[PDB]
């Protein structure tokens, strides 16, 4: 296996302290000795990470995080982008900014949107 | 920060959880002999052989304590003499006397608690 291999594992046991705590380390690890990563690789340690942020109940940090994700996902069964951008408007939520929540869902294409994705746009929508 | 927590979940009891990280934290270590302080790999080692203890993984457990020892002589963290407590104790275990012996017996008499004394005195039967 390999060290992100357990630190999604941890993630799925619901381990989300070790997960940032480590997820934190290894992203300082990263911007240090790059290619120790692959570009895949690094979108999941973000993901991972502010997934972690986001349990914490740290929005912003994970707003950061999420974005910065997606920034990555742009470069070319990885974390979906359409679930990233979910809990990126969830997020935004929490912080009152609905203008923000609305864009990144109204973003994604009509026929990409999940029943959970039209539920928080119809809650929006008010 | 990451060394701090995994002592405090130590202490807490949560060892089949420390030993997972402390494992992969011992492994990114060693990769980066200086991502960590040379204090803060002994602690990591102690921790990890703890958790090693606490499974019953005593050979194991024996190697990662003298790995720590053999650390703590280049140079809070952990008492010096409890580890060798443990080392002696997983010694004891797996029926290694002399090993256990040697160990405790190394300990300056002035330094030796209760715990200790009782051990040796038991081995010494």
């Amino acid at each position: 296996m390999n060290v992100i291999d357990h630190v999604r594992d941890m993630a799925a046991a619901g381990l989300h302290s070790n997960v940032r705590l480590l997820s934190s380390l290894l992203l300082t690890l990263s911007n240090n000795n790059p290619e120790l990563f692959s570009p895949p690789q690094k979108y999941q340690l973000l993901v991972y990470h502010a997934d972690s942020l986001f349990h914490d109940k740290e929005y912003r940090n994970a707003v950061s995080k999420y974005t910065m994700a997606l920034q990555q996902k742009k470069a070319l069964c990885l974390p979906s982008e359409i679930e990233v951008k979910y809990k990126l408007a969830e997020c935004y939520t929490v912080l009152k900014q609905d203008k923000d929540a609305i864009a990144i869902l109204d973003g994604i294409p009509s026929r990409q949107r999940t029943p959970k994705i039209n539920m928080l746009l119809a809650n929006l929508y008010k």
